[PDB]
This record gives C-alpha cells, structure tokens and sequence, in this order.
C-alpha cells in the first residue's frame, strides 16, 4: 500500500504515497494488465454522460480541499466559505464556475497528472487562457490564434492552453474538430495511394465535406473546424505567418533537402477533455513543443503515416535485401539528426529523447520528494526509439489516474448531432 | 467475458477469451498498473512457501484436465484413473510425479504462456531433458554438459531444458546457482571500474570465495555453481570445447575488431522456477537462440554492462559533446549490425528483432485463433530499440498469468542454510 519504484540502472528506489489519492480507475484489475491498451473505457470522456447534482458535489469539495491545501489554507475560514459557496451555486444552478487561481491551479495540475506526458517537469509553467467568454466559432478562432501566437514566439515556443466554455448539458458543447491546431492534409488517390498525411484522411475528406478548397499538395496545413455552443462546426483558416514550419535538411546528406520535407514547430493538440471538480472543458487546445523523436520517427516513418524509410534508405545506398543488415534502423537514425539539426537550426524550440527523458527522471524525483509520487505510464514515457539507452527504460513507474485530468472524448462526428 | 485487442498500423482486432482460464494475480489493482514493475511478488516464489496437500490436489486436477484436453482425452479413463492415481499419491505421500508426457506438456506450455518471451512462435518444438534422476552436483554437471552440446549443435542452436528434481518440502531442493549457464565474469577493480561484465560481479565474488581460480581476463567463463538436493553448491568448470563464442567484428569497420570483443552463443537461463500442476521445478535451465539485441543493446551498451558506446563512437569520430547529434543512438546501430554479422559469419543461429518481433504478432495472431488468446507483457516484447519500427509497438497487447509457468525465485545465497 505503500509502494516503491526502483531504477535498475542507478538503483535509487522511491517510495510512491500519492497513489493512496487516485480516485479513477485503470482498466486493470488482478487478473490481468491492460497497461497497453490505447484507450480504455476510463480513459475516455462519453458525451451522453451529463453529471448529475449529487454526483457533482463530492468531485468539487475534493478538488476545493487539494486547491486550498496547495495554498496553505486548508481548513480556513477562506476554505469553508467557498465550499459553503460552491456547495449553493450547485444546489441552485446544477453546476458551478470556478475563480481564475482555480482553474490556473485545474489546468496546470492536469498536466502534472498526465501520465503518458515526458515533459511535465515543465508543468509549472503553463500559461493560461481563460475563454470561458467565448459565444461563437469566430470568437473560437480569434482565442485560437492568439494562443497559437503566443505559443509559437517566433521559435521561443511557449506552453501554452485555452479553455473555452465548460460543458452544461451536452448539447452546448464547444468543440475543436481538428485533433490538433496544425496538421498536414491528407487525400485518397485514384491510383490507390495516399498524399500527405494518412492519419487526417477522414478529417481532411470532413473538410472538405463542409466545404473546404484544398491545394491537395502534400503538407497542407488543415483548416480549423470550429463548434461553438453545440451549433454546427465552421471553417477557418489559420493566418499562414502564424504557422511556423521548418525545412527539413540533414547536416551531412546535401540530398536530404531534396526529399521535400518539412514539419510545423507547434504540437497543439485539441480534441481532448479538461476535467476539473467535475467540470468538463471539451474543447481546451493546448501546446507545448517536440520531442525529436515524436516527428521524426512517428511522424514521418510509421507505416500509417508519411512511411519515408524505405525512400531515405535508398538514397543512403544501404543494404536492403535484408533485415538483419539493420538498415531502416540506420536510416532511422540519421533521420531524426536531420529533425533536431533543422529545428536547432531555424532556432525552432525542440528537445531530443535524451535530454527530455533525463529530464523527467529529475521531474520523478522531484514529485517524490515533495509530491510523494509521480503517475507515469511507461508504455508512452519511453521513446519510440533507442529505449533502452535512455534513463526511463530502467525505471519502474506506477501508473494511476490523478484528478484534474486530461482525457480522451468521441470524435465530434460520431455523436454531433447536425 | 470477452476482451478486444487493437493493431493500430494495421486496424485487425482480435478476441481475447483465454484470459478468463487465468488464475494468478499480475500485482495490477483497478487503482494502480504495476505493468512496468520488473518483479512483482506474484511474479516470484519464495522456497519457504512449499505447499500442503490443501491446494495441492486442486492445482494437481487443472493442469491434468489441461493435459488431456489437449490431447483429446478429457473424462476419458484414463483421465479418470490418473486423477486418482495422483489424489492416492497426495493423500499418501503430500506430493506426486509427473508422467514423460506430462513432463513434456508441461514445459512446453510454461514457455507458451511465458507473456515476457517474444520468441514463442517456436514454443512447440522445445526439447525437454528428463534430469529428475539425477542426485548430486556431478550428477548435475554432467546433464548441463549434455545440455549445452546439444542445444548448441555446432552453432545451429537448438531449443532445450533440462529438468531436475521438483522441490518437496523446501529444504532438500536443486538449484543452478547461475543466472545464466554461460555467461562472463565481473571483478570490482580497486579504482571502482569493473573488468568483464558489471551484472555479475556478485557472483564472480562467491566462486571465487568457493575456490575459483578466477583468470581475471575481461570474458572469462565462469564456473557453474551447482546445488543438489539441498546440499552446499559446488563449483564446475564447463569445458571450453563445449562453449561456443563469436568474436565481434563489423562488416565496415575495421578497427571495431580491435576493440576486443566476443560473446557466446547460447542464451541459457537456468534462475528461475518452472511451475508445473502445483510442483515446482527450482532448477530447470532453458536455452533458445538470441535476439541480436539481448547482447548489442543490452549486454553492450547497457550503463550498468560492458557500456562500449562511448568507445565506439569516439573510433566513429562522432560529436559526442551532445546528444543532440544522436551519437549514442548512432553507435548503438552500428554495435548491433556488428553483432549480427559476426553471428551469422560464423553460421551460428541468431535473429534480428525485425525479424523476431514479426514472428511474434503471426504467432500472436495464431494464438488468438486457435486458442482464444495469447498473454503477451507489451513492456518486454518491444524491442530496447528501434521500437516503433517493429510491428509489435502498434499491437496492443493483454497481459496475464497461466499456467503452467516460468516464475523469478530468490538469489539461492540469501535463501540457504549452509552446511560446511
Ligand atoms: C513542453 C513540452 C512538452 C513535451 C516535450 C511533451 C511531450 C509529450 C510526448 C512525447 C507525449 C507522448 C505522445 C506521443 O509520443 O505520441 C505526450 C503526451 C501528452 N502530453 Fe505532453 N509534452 C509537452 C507539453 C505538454 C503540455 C503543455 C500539456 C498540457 C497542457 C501536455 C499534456 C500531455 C497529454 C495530456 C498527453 C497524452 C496523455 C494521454 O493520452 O493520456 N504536454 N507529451
Ligand atoms: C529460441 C529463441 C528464443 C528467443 C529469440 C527468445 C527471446 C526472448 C527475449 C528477447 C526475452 C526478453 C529478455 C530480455 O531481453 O531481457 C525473452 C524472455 C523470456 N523467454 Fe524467450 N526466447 C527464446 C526461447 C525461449 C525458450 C526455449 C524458453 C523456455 C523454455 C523461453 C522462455 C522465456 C522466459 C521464461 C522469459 C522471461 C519471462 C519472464 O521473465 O517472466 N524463451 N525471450
Ligand atoms: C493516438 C493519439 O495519441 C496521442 C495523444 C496525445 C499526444 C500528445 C499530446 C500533447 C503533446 C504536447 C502538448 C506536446 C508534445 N510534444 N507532444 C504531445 C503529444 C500525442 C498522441 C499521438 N501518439
Ligand atoms: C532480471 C531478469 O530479466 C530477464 C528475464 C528473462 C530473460 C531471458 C530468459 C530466457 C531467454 C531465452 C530462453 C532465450 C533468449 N534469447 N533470451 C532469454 C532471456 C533475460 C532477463 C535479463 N534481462
Ligand atoms: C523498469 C522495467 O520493468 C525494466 O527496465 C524492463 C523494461 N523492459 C525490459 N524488456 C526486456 N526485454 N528486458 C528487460 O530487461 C527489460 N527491462
Ligand atoms: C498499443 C500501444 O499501446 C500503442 O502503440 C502505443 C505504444 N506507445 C506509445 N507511446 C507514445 N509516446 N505514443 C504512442 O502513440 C504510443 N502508442
Ligand atoms: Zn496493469
């Protein structure tokens, strides 16, 4: 009941008290791991779910008491008279608002909670963007870029989230359609194959569904898809000198640049759920910057999606008439240099799986010691590649779910009722 | 209960109902996923915990149903009799013996139900040794001799285990001493460096304190330590001719030979416990043929190992003043490449995990089909690198606990009364 995590490479041993607090479940049971599935029931958030009047105030009381503790004023005459507050505010209106500290307090320890995140050691420094104001989608895209403003920086780039409206009843939901700020097109092909971007395929056909005017090239950044207040989603285009990209060359290959590659600075992702003292935030896009490893293994060579090993290992003139000659890893390897040497180079913030997962073993033993814990699913702090050469592959990590929480939701098409 | 799977670089999903003839525990409540802890108590079994007649018997008449399912012989009776021909035995004797062919089926089945093991797709061709004959440590010695010639056949590696006397009441039990049956020494230098490999510097110390006359060279092979029948371990020397090596050279790279390196051949894990219908086999070595990763990545480049990188990349003249160039990832490939092409060179078996792990999900996907199921730990199967590359990252995988099994048992020198 009280656990302890050990690296194996380092032998430091913690021992993890904050799992004692977890308050959602995991999917596991003592019969059988599901440590590795990617979405879970409890992971994700179903709209048809409206929370009820006695079901909502226990979740605000236990999110008051952390939020007051943190500010040393548990059990306070402070303390007492916002959950005196809070508690009528529900009893009359079924729901609640929060003050500005506490959702700043909700958003940034959402993150702090986020299991799969590598790069919480940054938690503290979020900013955020109250739009709980916003009415339409054009209020929506205005918000939207001026987040994406702020977090770009001209290459500096910035945590940062903006929260629109919470859910009410389930039919006002705002909702960003797209599944991040800025993706690359992706369009079916007569002659069978796929330009741009597999993985935004149905997305992109939805754009263009809505009426959307694409270039079909082959890193068209998507238009945004915006639902205000459970209405039907519009169509914005974000200013392109908001869309930082950076060219993708190689320090040593002078062919690389031919290849044609380029990737967008700002990871920005949109489609999922702020929960907070039992209020849901369906649209909260939030940002922060890349790991290397995130574009250039899992972005460009991953079968569903640009698939470019087999093209770069050409051009290298490696061996591939077999596996064992290790050549997709060799290329592999050089293509994610490339990435980090553009974005180093166009001073584009990005950190390498090296750095980032050294960080969050300082980030761990920080949580640790003045947390007493630190939730951590090690199916996704560990990078796709060199694995175990890195510091997270040697250490044990509890997985549980914290609360204020960041959690999946439907894609809007399945359950937008038009 | 019925349970989904996902692939999500090829969209097959699977059902999974094989999990529900699960009995252990994972250490996973609702609450907390322990999925990334190394060894887990339910993982383990600890000698002093020998078993009553109590649970004996019911753990004796799953694994005989199993048995003669598998076989097509369920309620047969011949079924029958061997339930009661066992229960007689219990009642009389608070153990029993298992049958060849029970033998058989058991160990095969440990290895198919080892979730860990990425190399299962060859799990039914596994030759078992029947060592319960054997009485002493000479007696010991000379089944791992056999073993080992067998297994390795020349370099086309053969899979294999060879099983000792179960454990009967905790206090008589055999035990390899080794982790591995080949595997190189590590002496803690006075300046704090270690010569050979750091992993095994605990047990190079007590060798040399049972009177090894330790060569102090950076891949000396150590002797094995072997425990019959609850007596004091005893020290071995495997005969060279019988160990086979591959000295490390890079297909490319010429000066890669000069940095001194060489590995045997045959993965040989004698440390853990083969659990088979409530009997518990505490010696009970197994050996296969290695993954190239296991000694490129792992045993190479491992901090806590030979830890080469640094010495390669500098001869690779990389940028080693941050990681940003990626030379720690760079080195690492080119190790591995050396690995596999001096392995195959030599005509000794060794798979690239490519390969491997491709193996696994047509295997996995098999298992599925004709079993219901196949319990799979996604945190070991997943190559230590180049993992999102291979199709096993993609596949989500269910983990849980069958038996008959392989389980993790205590270092023999801190669970051992000595006799002198
Ligand atoms: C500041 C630099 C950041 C880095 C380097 C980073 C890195 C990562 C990486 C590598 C992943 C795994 C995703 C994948 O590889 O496919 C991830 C997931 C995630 N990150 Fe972070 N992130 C950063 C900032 C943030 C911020 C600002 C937030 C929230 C405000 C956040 C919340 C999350 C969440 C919620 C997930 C997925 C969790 C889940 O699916 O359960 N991260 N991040
Ligand atoms: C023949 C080729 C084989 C290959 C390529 C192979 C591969 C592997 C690898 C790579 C691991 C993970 C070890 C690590 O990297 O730390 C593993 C684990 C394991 N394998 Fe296999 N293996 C083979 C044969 C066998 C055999 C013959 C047995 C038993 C009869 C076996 C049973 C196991 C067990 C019990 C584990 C660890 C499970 C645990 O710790 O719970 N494997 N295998
Ligand atoms: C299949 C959907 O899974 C995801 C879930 C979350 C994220 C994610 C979410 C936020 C991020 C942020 C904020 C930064 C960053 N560098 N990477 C991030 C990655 C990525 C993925 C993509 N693997
Ligand atoms: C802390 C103990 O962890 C392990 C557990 C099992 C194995 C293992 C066990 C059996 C193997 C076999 C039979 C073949 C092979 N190629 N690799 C194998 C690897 C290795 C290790 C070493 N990481
Ligand atoms: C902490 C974690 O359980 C540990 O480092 C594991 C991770 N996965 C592994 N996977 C394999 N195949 N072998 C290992 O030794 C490990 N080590
Ligand atoms: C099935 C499996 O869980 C899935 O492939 C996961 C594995 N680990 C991951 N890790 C990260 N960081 N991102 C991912 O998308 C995934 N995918
Ligand atoms: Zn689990």
């Amino acid at each position: 009941r009280f656990l302890k995590v050990k690296n194996w490479e380092t032998d430091v041993v913690l021992t993890d008290t904050l799992h004692l607090k977890s308050t959602l479940e995991t999917g596991c049971t003592e019969h059988i791991c599901m440590g590795s599935i990617m979405l879970p029931s409890q992971h994700t958030r179903k709209p048809e779910d409206v929370r009820t009047k006695d079901q909502l105030f226990p979740l605000a009381k236990e999110f008051l008491d952390q939020y007051y503790s943190s500010i040393k004023r548990f059990g306070s005459k402070a303390h007492m008279d916002r959950l005196e507050e809070v508690n009528k505010e529900i009893e009359s209106t079924s729901t609640y608002q929060l003050k500005d500290t506490e959702l700043i307090y909700g958003a940034k320890h959402a993150w702090r909670n986020a299991s799969r995140c590598v790069g919480r050691i940054q938690w503290s420094k979020l900013q955020v963007f109250d739009a709980r104001d916003c009415t339409t989608a054009h209020g929506m895209f205005n918000y939207i870029c001026n987040h994406v403003k702020y977090a770009t920086n001209k290459g500096n780039l910035r945590s940062a989230i903006t929260i629109f409206p919470q859910r009410t009843d389930g039919k006002h939901d705002f909702r960003v359609w797209n599944s991040q700020l800025i993706r690359y097109a992706g369009y079916k092909q007569p002659d069978g194959s796929t330009l741009g971007d597999p993985a935004n395929v149905q997305f992109t056909e939805i754009c263009i569904q809505q009426g959307w005017k694409a270039p079909r090239g082959r890193f068209d950044v998507l238009p945004l898809l915006l639902q205000a207040n459970g209405n039907d989603p519009e169509l914005f285009q974000i200013p392109p000198e908001l869309v930082l990209e950076v060219p993708i060359r190689h320090p040593k290959f002078d062919w690389f640049k031919d290849l044609g590659l380029k990737w967008y600075g700002l990871p920005a992702v949109s489609n999922m759920l702020l929960e907070i003292g039992g209020l849901e935030f369906s649209a909260c896009p939030f940002s922060g910057w890349y790991m290397g490893t995130e574009i250039g293994v899992r972005d460009y060579c991953d079968n569903s999606r640009y698939n470019i090993l087999e093209e770069v290992a050409k051009k290298m003139d490696l061996d591939m008439r077999k596996t064992s000659s290790l050549w997709k890893d060799q290329a592999l390897v050089e293509i994610n240099i490339a990435v980090l040497y553009s974005f180093q180079s166009d001073k584009v913030t990005i950190v390498d799986h090296h750095s980032a997962t050294e960080s969050f073993i300082k980030h761990m033993e920080n949580e640790y010691r003045c947390r007493g814990g630190c939730p951590a699913d090690w199916v996704w702090i560990v990078p796709p590649m060199s694995g175990s050469i890195t510091p997270v592959f040697h250490q044990e990590m509890l997985n549980y779910r914290l609360t204020p929480s960041f959690e999946y939701q439907p894609d809007p098409w399945n359950t937008h009722v038009w």
